[PDB]
């Protein structure tokens, strides 16, 4: 039984994050536990406070018409518990619930680990003989607790796109609101864990430029390559398959190439040295001693700019 | 309480995909959240627009006879919320719900990774004293969000096969509709992560043909074999057990053979060389240096054509 | 309120498999989605066709006494949806639902991977003031769809034991039926993935019999043993702990033994060679070059018969 | 509305195991699907066997006062279906349900793998204006289905402690019964899988005592040590973190020690042998050849008794 | 419909922990199953003990106004069952339920493994036309069963902070109570599992200071570093990504540094030795033999204080 409106009935939304958690890189989903704020004027409920009761009359959800506010991007239906319904003397209805859902939102892994993300939560509402429009009240969007975690992430801003986007979907109008959570990944742990160690085993790998023994140099380059494969896999596991090109995934394949050309180098040193031409053999290696780190530090600078700075 | 019909009762379906996610290669199941659209004429509820009510009279599901529309390939029973029931004036019912299910549909790993898949979602309905037929409306089946994800896939087309399939099952007739999601795998990461590194360790594998020392030659071929077993396991892990032969499983086993015959070669070289026949020893290896890459580049061409282009 | 019976009240069962999926080796559980078909005569419901209504009268679950039919081997309770109830004129009730459960059934890993299994689904019923007995109707028990999967398994036959087993449990009688889904594993992938590579690394392992250098010979056997431990663990992981001896767990342990006696061989050969007794050193090894593959191919045959052909 | 009792009302319990499964070592939880049997005298429902009805009157749960019986050590609320409520003439109600829960019970990993465990299932009941006390009926507890699995475990005895323990909890008295599932682990697969291979790589580790070469001897002890770390991690992985000392975690640490002292030994052999004092060098190694198996076989005999035999 | 009050309605809370379990470090979540204890006076229900009935009258949740008591840091809505409602004559309502929820509480990994943690459980409540205040009664907060596990943790004390925190949240007042579960990690398994083995392979690593052969000295450092990375990964995996610096993650990076400088040392020794200046080489190596354990034992002493003792 919808409130008879002369023109669109405006539903006012707002979201207050209480708990945020379990952002899945692989799944591209995170989880929210929050307050939902709906308000609309249904004037049929105005009881004129003096004549009976008190200033505000509270109703149970079964006695009132509520706009059905559905979430757009979410895996299952939202779980909700109705906290309060309060009808004003003039007939203004205030609805507040507490819901917990898991949100499904795209992530941009181009800059991983260092990347910044913006997560999305959409509220649509569908009309009947009246049109409903959801619209954001910045007073109920100011909300989240100072205590919200979202482990491994720094939380910048929770806001709402105030202008609803109005679809026509299956012979009716629906109003959509876009709430936005901006977060940035905490990259520190990755340096002592992934970055620096990978760099180390990479340096250790081409330390073989100071040695004349083939055997020691194959043990070297190959047994570092194994560990690099291990790191590659470890990082490749915790991340979804991208259609586009990642930064870390770039430098990791680069390091693959440097391992190959390293193997090529020492092999060339061997064949040349059993051809009894060490004159050239020491020359190649001594060149490598500079060329390999320079090409690296160069290409990394090349790569660095091409992603972040451009 | 079915509407008493003159001939088969026709129910008109349509699906609007809202969110897609969790396509599980191993499980051969994916997850869908969409709109379900049913419309049918149950004439027993007769209006008079002028005499009473308005153009449209809204009912709650308990007051109406609804067709029982079940999904065929789904794990557990499908979960749903009725969004709207609007009875048109003539006794035409417009039923719209929003459902979330996990669909069980076959996958083809033959061309893996590169292949296209066509996912199936089947709708049945069963009759009682009247027969029912479900049928697709291409206007309501085009459904999709321009935002639908299915991470790691390119989504081409969502459609429905217009002709209902009518089974006879346990002394009653059922009608089945086939909705199709045509998607193609996004193959990008597979090159910098799996393919190319595997090729690299394969080339590194036979880099030992330029060396005369047995020891370096066992370290090379074996420690590359290890990495190849590692990749083998890595790819074997994320994929279901195939009754047929995969492309990647083909070339991977081929690469295994090349590690094997490489091993035989270097062994034969050592025994030959301590027999003081370096005449033969340098000759065999020098043959290997060309034959091995060539057979591969051939075998891949042999293999590649044999799968995709034929 | 059960129908007053002159003698045992007979319920007629049947299952129509719709979906099969998720057979868990470790868990020894699989998952079924099917039709359940129950039928019984309640003569209290026979109003006879002519006096009112029609040939068949449909009832809602709340208005009829329904036999309470429970599944025996199942982890948690089954989820079910009542499809139809049709009472015939004479008082014959036709009950049909669709259920989804996960069944817990024993598996035999002796012949693994090559093994065949027969999965069980048991249906019971408990009595009250009348005794109930379940019995199979081969017309509804033929149940299967030509589309049923059970990915990684070949489905042979779904049938039901017509004769019920009658327990006395806690001062009342219960009737049990045994439904059987007979399946055989798809064993193909194990050859390009586990079997053949294990054999390769096993042969490559004992390639060291053609060389006199100790160092190369320790690198060989050890770095192959690593890979065999990897395969051992990988297969051991996806399989439950067996109280008995598997074929695969057998040949894998046998292969372990060959790795150990190999180590003993090269160990003896070096010490023999620095004792300046190459006479014995080349002799032992030359015996090994034939003996080792001979023992394998034999022991495999010994083992193979002892499991399969016996 | 509890039955008016002259003194404490005694509830008679019993459990009948149907399925046992999913014993999780890490979780220290298992899963049971069984029968719960309660019987109590509520005299307000009195017999008038002749006056009306029959010998036994069956009630639906909502029409009787039923005791609320809750499980103590459990994760979530227990899942249950009412099988039968049959009130005996005397006002004795016979209540029978079927439940499925996952129980949380301590495990003792002191003797792992070989250990026996006793799982606990606790039933409490809370009083109101009458006191309730539960007590076991050995007729309904005396059994389990002969088919109960608990994969990877041997089932000894299902029993119940007949004496109730009465807590005072939040100003009311509660009665607790301790049901015990006494089981012992199936330890066979661990030998062909874990034990023996570790032993082999350990023996192989110190086989280097028959060789004078340093490089081959670092290869041996180190690459056996690697595989031992692998097994260590493998076992440490499937088991929860102990506050106490395990047997396997002990001998594994001992084995770590032996790999360490092996490396120390061969290193010492090298520095001594390049100092040109082979007189001492051959002596040390020859001593190790016996002491190492002796210290080991001794330390193990010591360890074995201290756990099992004491 | 709240009890009409002259001033704030005081709710008295309390918690009795029954089970603690499944503390997840990565997740920073644990699970509790406990008693919730509420008591408040609603005077509208009046005492007429003599006039009718008895001392205490029991009500079903639907007939009384109940405070809506919500948990703050929790993932999903808590699932709960009402154990008892007994209203005392004076209008004292005694409410007791049993709930199972999963709590989300921060953990501090700075001292991991050795760390002590304090888990938080917050109870808020929201007002209507009356203001509500929750407050702790330490007699009902005394709760935990002597049986509570939290496997791998020692449970010290479960308490409640007596002063409620009173928020003003979205135009209404809410009252929050802070419950604390103080636990200390059982750090024992970590010595035989992670700590000691890592220490051993670290000593084995620089055992190469007693050897002059390049090959053996590269095999050493490399094959120890590989396993050390393996341990790094094993630990980094079971731990969430830290924004700050952990103790274990610190000493692990330090150890990485010592491996790097070790490789550097042997590398310099070889080239120095083929420069035919072993005079310098043996000096360097002999300096290392003390400096490395000394610097280590120093740096470890330095690091340890910086975390724990300050």
């Amino acid at each position: 039984p919808p409130p008879i409106a002369d023109e669109p009935l405006t539903v006012n939304t707002g979201i207050y994050l209480i708990e945020c958690y379990s952002l899945d890189d692989k799944a591209e989903t995170f989880k929210v536990n929050a307050f939902l704020s709906l308000s609309w004027k249904d004037r049929r409920l105005a009881f004129d406070p003096v004549r009976s009761g008190v200033r505000v009359k509270t109703y149970e959800p079964e006695a009132i018409w509520i706009p059905e506010i559905r979430f757009v991007n979410v895996e299952n239906a939202r779980d909700a518990d109705v906290v309060d319904i309060s009808v004003s003397p003039d007939g203004t209805v205030q609805y507040l619930e507490r819901f917990s859902a898991r949100v499904l939102s795209p992530l941009d892994f181009r800059r991983y680990p260092f990347d910044s993300q913006t997560l999305h939560i959409y509220l649509i509402v569908r009309s009947v003989d009246t049109r409903n429009i959801v619209l954001a009240v910045d007073l109920e969007k100011v909300g989240k607790n100072d205590d919200v975690f979202l482990t491994g992430w720094d939380i910048e801003s929770f806001t709402a796109v105030v202008k609803p986007a109005n679809f026509a979907l299956e012979d009716r109008l629906e109003s959509k609101l876009d709430y936005q959570l901006r977060i940035s990944r905490q990259y520190f742990s990755y340096i002592p864990n992934i970055i620096l160690p990978m760099l180390f085993i990479l340096f250790i790998s081409w330390t073989a430029f100071w040695s004349t023994s083939y055997e020691a140099n194959v043990t070297l380059v190959v047994s570092t390559l194994a560990a690099h494969i291990a790191f590659n896999i470890l990082v490749e596991t915790n991340l979804p398959k991208a259609p586009y090109m990642t930064y870390t995934g770039a430098i990791i394949f680069m390091i693959y190439l440097f391992y190959f050309v390293a193997v090529i180098e020492v092999t060339v040193q061997h064949y040349l040295k059993v051809e009894s031409q060490p004159a050239r053999a020491a020359s190649i290696t001594r060149a490598s001693r500079i060329a390999f780190p320079v090409v690296f530090l160069l290409a990394n600078i090349i790569l660095a700019f091409l992603f972040f700075g451009f």
